[PDB]
């Protein structure tokens, strides 16, 4: 029946250098959580370990309703095979074949890699590839500044703590229409404290936190298209100040010029994109005001993109025939320099026995998973969340 335990045996090349790495795991068949430990039986890494990652047993994933065709398979000992090939922003590729044996609740998988056309000095081969950036943690006390400012404008009462009436309050003055569970969700999130509300250091986390498929300047240009009611690319004074007001702040027509200027870097008058991030990204009374607006719509959005859970990868699987299912999914980590590094993959699953009926019905699936890795040169311990959901509507948009 289900597994317990497994190992992997994963080896092959990335640029031609040669690897072999064998370890043991465990996990969860009753809701898709895996770890595995893996050491290099041939040297030290010399290569992103993370390039490892999301390769390194889809046995312990759970359907809504049941075992998934991945459990299925292995409960009556009739399997399946894996072709995985992904395709880097970069023009690398990587292909990826698995094979299984079973011995009751064990699973030996076998993993055989190969990476090509790797840019010498991009970050896969020069161990740029990373959990979260340098930078991570750190604040000028301008920046502390605006963070407290930014909470300030959320803490309505002054308590020190953000809860659900008051994010309703800040977000209805913003225009948008949030029910009350919604906002349930979004303190829960963030929440880390239980106390079903948001103090200054959850707040502060949730501002700092680096988000998988956005980097800083890439959420602060997708901010401009908000700023711009009338999406001609600039954003002008009537434009600033239904901004401003939204954030119950008023504005003389001096007061805008200056805010103008200051933003303006070519001297023609308008506030493009380009000088927007500029001025978002950058190191008087107007600056600080503008920032504010940007960085409360900033912060609304942190906290809608946590509740419906996008910090995860999505997959989506579809069945073409009765022994097939075909997964795509967008992939990103996050280098040293804060950037994303991008790719998407698409894995074969053929199984030998016909899938019964009720998975050639019930697609697409999505499952959503999330993936941690800490390494040193030699052994890696990796861990691995799952959740798989039906489609509905609207689905097949938080997957793009
Ligand atoms: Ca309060
Ligand atoms: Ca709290
Ligand atoms: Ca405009
Ligand atoms: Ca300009």
């Amino acid at each position: 029946s289900l597994p317990a335990t497994h190992e992997l045996h994963i080896f092959g090349s990335i640029n031609g250098i040669d690897f072999d790495m064998v370890g043991q795991g465990t996990g969860n068949p009753n809701d898709g959580y895996e770890e595995l430990n893996l050491k290099s039986t041939m040297g030290d890494l010399q290569f992103s370990p993370w390039i490892l990652v999301p390769h390194i047993f889809h046995q312990y994933l759970p359907y809504p309703d049941g075992m998934s065709p991945f459990q299925a398979a292995m409960v009556d000992g009739s399997g399946y095979q894996v072709h995985r090939t992904m395709q880097f922003e970069d023009g690398a590729t990587l292909t990826v074949n698995y094979r299984y044996t079973y011995e009751g609740s064990h699973i030996k998988g076998e993993a055989q890699v190969e990476g090509t056309g790797f840019p010498a000095d991009g970050p896969v081969m020069t161990n740029s590839l990373t959990a979260e950036a340098q930078m991570a943690d750190s604040l000028t006390e301008e920046q502390v500044s605006e963070y407290k400012e930014l909470f300030s404008l959320f803490d309505l009462d002054g308590d020190g703590q953000i809860t659900t009436k008051e994010l309703g309050t800040v977000m209805r003055s913003l225009d948008l229409n949030p029910s009350e569970s919604e906002l349930q969700d979004m303190i829960n999130e963030v929440d880390a404290g239980g106390d079903g509300t948001i103090d200054f250091p959850e707040f502060l986390t949730m501002m700092t936190r680096e988000m998988k498929y956005r980097d800083t300047e890439e959420e602060i240009r997708e901010l401009c298209k908000v700023f711009d009611r009338d999406n001609d690319g600039f954003i002008v004074a009537a434009e600033l100040r239904h901004a401003m007001t939204s954030i119950g702040e008023e504005l003389t027509d001096d007061e805008v010029d200056e805010m103008i200027r200051e933003a303006d870097q070519d001297g023609d008058g308008r506030i493009d994109y380009n000088e927007f991030v500029q001025l978002k990204m950058q190191k008087s009374g107007m600056r600080r005001l503008l920032k504010k607006a940007i960085d409360t719509v900033r912060a609304i959005n942190r906290l809608r993109e946590g509740m419906y859970f996008a910090d995860w990868c999505v997959s989506k699987k579809t069945c073409p025939d009765d022994k097939t299912i075909v997964s795509t999914l967008k992939w990103a980590f996050i280098t040293d320099n804060g950037k994303r590094y991008r790719s998407t993959a698409r894995t074969t699953y053929t199984f030998a026995k016909p899938m019964a009926a009720n998975y050639l019905k019930n697609q697409p699936m999505y499952v959503f998973r999330k993936t941690e890795l800490i390494h040193s040169k030699t052994e890696l311990n990796f861990k691995e969340w799952q959740k798989a959901f039906t489609d509905g509507m609207g689905m097949d948009e938080l997957y793009k």
